[PDB]
């Protein structure tokens, strides 16, 4: 009840920034993500003892893998966390709730593979889920977690709500297959233009909430060059690994995945700076105007690649 988290000064202040960076002790990753529950949602929400339970059957469900690790799942929940601290009075009750559960469980269980690998591979997620396969995995392995004894962090609210908030965490997890984003984006860019958008309406709030999940999704880009460039290694050790595994089912992956042409990198991250983040922290700053240090922190990662491309790092 009266028992509020608290961190150290550095990080009671650095946690409220967009590029904050949860740091290398994974021991204190869940008090940092009960910390945020409880100063983005209320020290209420939740009990205590369920929320720690949850968060640690959570943890022991991600795997050992370079990048789609229980470290994404807390970053990119705290990414969720500032967009949310920064736009107070846009977002529900249950919202909150909902989206903080959402980003720490997007990738459970993810075994360091794409979409594509699985279809190729044949592997029995592709033939239970045609499309977005690992969304949807990640999606019943939430539903699954909460349905261990003790586990169930929403008993407390009414049926109604209790349907609400895993629609809102379905949707949430479903949208950051990035498949889906280019799509999504291209409406609520439509939306914003033509001035028809409007959060009154359910179906754009959706479209909304999904372009936050995919902007928290991948804020690796969005954070200081030091740990952008770090975590750049981790994404490719995936992307390699899954080419290597391309390369065993006699198919040649594309460039991204192949470690042969690890020399493109810089040019190959441009491709995705221009192609893939810059739209989608643009789009997301036209409809949540507080959300612009992501963009610019973004532009700045764009600048420092282009900087490695010209020699000078
Ligand atoms: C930093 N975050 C990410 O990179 C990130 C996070 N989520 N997702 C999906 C991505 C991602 O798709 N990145 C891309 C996209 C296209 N690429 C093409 C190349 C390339 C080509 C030729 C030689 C070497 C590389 N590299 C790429 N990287
Ligand atoms: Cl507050
Ligand atoms: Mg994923
Ligand atoms: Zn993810």
């Amino acid at each position: 009840g009266l028992m509020q988290f608290t961190l150290p000064v550095r990080l009671c202040k650095e946690i409220e920034l967009f590029h904050f960076d949860i740091g290398p002790f994974e021991n204190m990753w869940p008090g940092i993500f009960v910390y945020m529950v409880h100063r983005s949602c209320g020290t209420s929400c939740f009990e205590l003892e369920k929320l720690c339970r949850f968060i640690m059957s959570v943890k022991k469900n991600y795997r050992r893998v370079p990048y789609h690790n229980w470290k994404h799942a807390v970053t990119v929940a705290h990414c969720m966390y500032a967009i949310l601290q920064n736009n107070h009075t846009l977002f529900t009750d249950l919202e909150r709730k909902g989206l903080l559960i959402a980003c720490l469980c997007h990738d459970l269980d993810h075994r360091g593979f794409s979409n594509s690998y699985l279809q190729k591979f044949d592997h029995p997620l592709a033939a239970l889920y045609s499309t977005s396969t690992m969304e949807q995995h990640h999606f019943s392995q939430t539903v699954s977690i909460l349905q261990l004894e003790g586990h169930n962090i929403f008993s407390t609210l009414s049926s109604s709500e209790y349907e609400q908030v895993l629609e809102i965490i379905r949707k949430a997890i479903i949208a950051t297959d990035l498949a889906l984003y280019f799509g999504n984006r291209k409406q609520l860019e439509e939306m914003y233009q033509t001035g028809s958008l409007n959060l009154n309406n359910q179906s754009h709030r959706d479209r909304v909430i999904g372009l936050m999940m995919t902007a928290c999704d991948l804020c690796s880009v969005t954070k200081l060059w030091p740990v952008t460039k770090l975590t750049a290694n981790d994404i490719y050790a995936e992307f390699w690994a899954e080419g290597d595994e391309m390369k065993k089912l006699g198919i040649q992956p594309i460039p991204m995945m192949d470690r042969d042409k690890k020399d493109e990198v810089p040019q190959g991250q441009l491709g995705f700076y221009n192609a893939v983040a810059i739209p989608c922290y643009t789009t997301l700053t036209q409809i949540l105007p507080p959300t612009e240090p992501l963009l610019k922190a973004c532009r700045d990662n764009l600048s420092q690649w282009e900087k490695v491309i010209r020699g000078e790092e």
